[PDB]
């Protein structure tokens, strides 16, 4: 019964607890979850050697469906290729920029019952990418499920306890074969069904990823010249993602970028056989909603027809009523970490990888993405900057290179097999 | 000379304490002051017949040419038919829409040596109005000066000491001639130097009072659904008279309204003889700037050639911009007076009266003013429906008429006359 099978999670962040909480209280299934040995895997991989238990709080409306509870992990690795044996059922809860090398490192051979690799929060191409790995490794049975994104809102630092403040109200996804009957889809929609996110289906794995918010609105608030240099020289005042000007970046250049890059993304996709979204629509009714004062219900129904100026007037409007918690979310520098070398934060770290793959990928298939590319170009440019005030030798090679032309290729030899 | 003019400013609210100081400070010359009979004009009738002395304080910013500083007054009446005797200027530093009513109770006669009025914060038609009174009362030659508005920020409660916290920039100004040179507009230029507040003359009256921003500015905010709701419904959590939806009335709509009411006041100024302003480079660069990352230099100066969509964005950005002090002003509600008469608070009533002799007046020129047309509906619905929640027993008089009609004829008269 797909409710039983032994499941492995890749990555042990907060979303992990939320996710394995939900596997437990579905049914009755062996557990394992890996961790990188960073300084806090390490100490996790220490506190389950000796009580393999971990601890989640609902808080605030996720209350309503989640309270404290307690998983019992039975397996605990901090090497890939110790990921072997009888499980069924792979979750990648890293990031999708770091599925490549996570899959890269993952003895398949060592996997002879392996069912389903589930994509916990997925980008555009991620899904495409991980079938031709699997398909290389001669797992073409195997079932491939992109989510949309995470379904919580869930933090820690003690690793092994989180709490969730929130729940998605709905998630897309979609196994490759665009099969919304399946098993394992089935028992998905249980398991979020338990906090009334709903489920919606889609008709291949990029129809489900082209939902993921992330990919429209981080790289152009991320990569506006004012955050650009908030990150880079971290000792200015600090800045706030959602902010208006001269506290954040939101101003017309930088909704200007927002509507181009949706633009963009729709010529992409469009190439790729998969219809745009409606962006306005998406954030409003799938996301966070704005007053109808603010944000007509025609600007969010007709977006897509609006004229590129009063889709901008629309879009500064609902990121304006949204800070009436986003006012919060600071703006995160650069940083050394313990060997004194230079690191950049998650945001924009994850997202200039997860934008150059598909950049690449447009390039290969012929598709102009102009506000992209400016947005590369900008942070590229800034980052060359910042490697020369600091010293190449003092900077992680995260900063120094990274495997997108590798993925890009991937995904274009999947999608052209079809 | 005439900075030895003996001088009776008529309404003793904060500015007079400003002004008085500012004429005393210019020369030595006799000064009067009246106010009517209210509770608060008592207090200081009774306090100045023991010390016949003001008070003012410089603040913040104005403290750089505001200090400490008292101004002695050598005539203090409260009634406007003791208004007589050698003064040679009368200033109306009451709100404009009480000219008409100050004005006709002024004893002409009684003042052989009358050479000049001036209206210290001007409203459109204002200059024209006073110009018929004074001409049918053979005072044709009395100089006639608008100021665009007060010059400063001045505030109190005891009624003789006052504090300036900033000066404007620039105001406008004008006599019926449009002569510059004249001793006056010199005396006042004087004047407004000693606080480095630049004065610009222009072609005639009308050419200076387009430069009243609350003309503009208050009845989009002040008459707004939400604002109106507010103001006739005490009970309700207060309203922001700057802030978005639904802490305030900034939105689309009320947006569309600013633009709208624009436009109107264009086609009746154009009618009148008289040039638009150029709405967003005043408020930006006559008023409060923002950031150019904001508002661009671009938005500013071709806004009257952009289309009324561009129009609204860059006004939406730009009051977006300002709350980042705007964001303390709140919307003042109805209330009760000493014999528990319900009134409306100054604003918006003296906002509708100065709207409303337009909107008249246009009428009667055959100029369409749809905008301020639809915001006076909305107002006199609202109005209408207070008052019969409360009884028209127990509303002040000033709820229930007006003579906006005679004014809106006698400016039309003057202007005809020329
Ligand atoms: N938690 C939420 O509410 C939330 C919100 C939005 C999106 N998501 C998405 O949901 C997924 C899970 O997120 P999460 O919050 O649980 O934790 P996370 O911060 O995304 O990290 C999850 C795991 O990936 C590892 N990781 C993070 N960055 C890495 C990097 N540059 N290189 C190698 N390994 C890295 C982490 O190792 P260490 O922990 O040892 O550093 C961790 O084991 C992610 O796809 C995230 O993007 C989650
Ligand atoms: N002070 C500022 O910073 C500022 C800012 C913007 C505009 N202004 C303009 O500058 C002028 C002077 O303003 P102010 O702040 O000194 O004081 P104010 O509140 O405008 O009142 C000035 C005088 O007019 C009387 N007044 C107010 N409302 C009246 C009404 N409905 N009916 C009859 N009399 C009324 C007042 O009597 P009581 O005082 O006895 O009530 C006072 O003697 C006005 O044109 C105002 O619009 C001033």
């Amino acid at each position: 019964m797909h409710n039983t099978l032994p499941t492995l999670i890749l990555g042990a962040g907060p979303a992990a607890i939320q996710l394995a909480v939900d596997i437990s209280a579905t049914g009755d299934a062996r557990l394992g979850l890996y961790n990188r040995p960073s300084t806090k895997g390490e100490r996790l991989k220490q506190y389950l050697a000796l009580t393999p238990t971990l601890y989640l709080q609902g808080t605030g409306k996720a209350q309503a469906t989640q309270k404290e509870s307690s998983v019992t992990i039975d397996c605990y690795i901090d090497q890939l290729a110790q990921a072997v044996g009888d499980w069924q059922r792979l979750i990648l809860a890293v990031p999708a920029d770091h599925y490549y090398a996570v899959l890269q490192q993952i003895p398949w051979a060592a996997l002879p019952q392996l069912k389903s690799v589930i994509l916990l929060s997925s980008s555009m191409g991620s899904g495409l990418m991980v079938q031709n790995l699997l398909n290389a490794a001669g797992k073409r049975d195997v079932e491939v499920i992109s989510l949309s994104s995470y379904y919580a809102d869930t933090k820690y630092i003690q690793p092994y306890r989180a709490y969730t403040k929130a729940f998605k109200q709905r998630i897309y996804l979609a196994n490759q074969w665009g099969n919304a009957g399946s098993a394992e889809m089935s028992w998905l929609t249980a398991v979020l069904a338990r906090h009334h996110i709903d489920t919606l289906p889609c008709s291949n794995l990029l129809a489900a990823e082209r939902f993921s918010i992330t990919n429209y609105v981080h790289p152009p608030l991320a990569l506006a010249d004012t955050t650009l240099q908030a990150l880079f020289y971290p000792e200015q005042r600090s800045q706030y993602l959602y902010k208006t000007q001269p506290e954040g970046p939101v101003c017309p250049a930088v909704i200007a970028d927002l509507a181009g890059l949706a633009d963009d993304y729709k010529r992409l996709l469009n190439r790729l056989g998969v219809e745009e979204i409606n962006l306005l629509r998406f954030l409003n009714d799938d996301n966070y909603p704005v007053p109808a004062s603010m944000v007509s219900r025609r600007w969010i129904d007709e977006f897509p027809q609006l004229p590129p100026l009063e889709q901008q007037y629309a879009l500064f409007v609902r990121y304006t009523a949204l800070l009436v918690d986003f006012s919060a979310v600071k703006v995160a520098t650069v940083y050394q970490d313990a060997n004194a070398l230079w690191h950049l934060p998650r945001v924009p770290l994850e997202d200039v990888h997860k934008l150059r793959t598909l950049l690449l990928l447009a390039g290969a298939l012929d598709v102009v993405m102009p506000t992209a590319q400016r947005l590369l170009q900008r942070f590229q440019q800034a980052l060359k900057a910042f490697i020369d005030r600091v010293g190449e030798e003092h900077c992680h090679p995260s900063l120094l290179g990274d495997d997108c032309d590798r993925q890009a290729a991937i995904i274009e030899q999947q999608w052209r097999s079809q």
